[PDB]
């Protein structure tokens, strides 16, 4: 199988790998990429797989250890790519959140096309077809949220943490900002109490809770205010892993943020 670290990584993974072989993956739902130890079958899994796929080690931190054993020629470091490093944002030091950019998920795509063609030649034509498949899906995807995402440009709203910036650069966003950086760290009231007003004093439209936390200190901050509250999922969870998936997930991120933010 190629085991994939987080979902969406995975996600992309399951276009290049659909009809050769399976896609794992480690992190699982309801899991935070901030706050995560391998289980002892996360590990066997690890040594088993025919390739790892993962954002890094100042991403998955949980990871470096088993992967730096494998052969270069069986894993893909998404943050190490030479095609990626040039797209990297700083937002150390660099924001790691790479599987919600489209130009480093085309990266991801090839090199993993790259290295199961040499791992898997008897699957060539049909690793060549998922690639190009791949491109035609994500492009159109593209097209899409662009659209549904445009009317939104300019509207202020606070995110959980800070996970989205390559989406929202990609797609014209313009977050104010968000409640943590690492979402394990709650933030004081210092704090909250600057978040709401910000709220208040630029008029923004949304705050966003995440499903692997609590939305407490995301609905304290709203109350009072005519801010409304939604939902964003850089994971994917309720995506199935499958030839469309990273499509659809892209798709359903930029619904939850038009979910909130419609309605001017
Ligand atoms: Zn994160
Ligand atoms: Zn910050």
């Amino acid at each position: 199988a190629v085991v994939a670290s987080l979902k969406p990584v995975g996600f992309i993974a399951s276009a290049i790998a659909d009809g050769v072989t399976e896609t794992e993956v480690l992190l699982p739902d309801g899991a935070s990429e901030h706050d995560y130890s391998l289980r002892p079958s996360d590990v066997k899994r690890l040594q088993n797989a025919d390739l790892v796929v993962w954002v890094g080690p100042e991403m998955e931190a949980f990871m470096q250890k088993p992967v730096s054993k494998l052969p270069g020629a069986k894993q893909v470091t998404i943050a190490q790519l030479e095609d990626v490093k040039p797209l990297l944002m700083k937002s150390g030091d660099f924001n790691m959140h790479l599987w919600l950019s489209p130009e480093i998920a085309r990266a991801t795509a090839v090199a993993i096309h790259g290295k199961l063609v040499e791992l898997m030649p008897q699957s060539r034509a049909k690793l060549d077809a998922n690639l190009k498949d791949f491109e035609a899906q994500l492009a159109s995807t593209e097209t899409q949220v662009g659209n549904e995402l445009a009317p939104l440009k300019g509207k202020g709203y606070f995110v959980f943490h800070d996970a989205y910036g390559y989406f929202e650069k990609q797609f014209g966003l313009t977050p104010l900002g968000h409640f943590t950086v690492n979402p394990e760290i709650q933030p004081g009231a210092q704090r909250l109490h600057e978040i709401r007003t910000q709220l208040v004093e630029q008029k923004a439209t949304c705050v966003f809770a995440e499903p692997q936390f609590r939305p407490a200190v995301v609905e304290s901050v709203a109350r009072g205010t005519s801010v409304r509250m939604g939902t964003l999922d850089p994971l994917g969870t309720n995506i199935k892993l499958g030839k469309t998936s990273y499509s659809e997930f892209l798709s359903q991120l930029a619904n939850q943020y038009a979910s909130c933010l419609k309605g001017d």
